[PDB]
């Protein structure tokens, strides 16, 4: 089991320090359209393995 | 035959670098929306002619 806690803090944390503009295309964009939680328990395990 | 890769790629990475923006008007977009593979055949010929 882990906690859970949502995305919506830390990516706008991330939007702020980076401005972030719908309008204009960056580089932090492409980081957070990226980002999923789908594989996370598959790689903890990694983790734990390592 | 050659392999089927999508232009998105090299389009979002182009974008990202020089700021693309829906607002404005800029030299990137002028490159941008010429972007055609539809004579690709021909020319790929004419550069083994070459």
């Amino acid at each position: 089991p882990v906690d859970a806690r949502t995305l919506q803090s830390a990516t706008a944390a991330l939007a702020a320090d980076t401005g972030q503009a719908v309008n204009r295309a960056q580089h932090v964009s492409m980081l957070t359209n990226r980002l999923t939680t789908a594989n996370a328990p598959t790689v903890r395990a990694i983790t734990v393995l390592t």
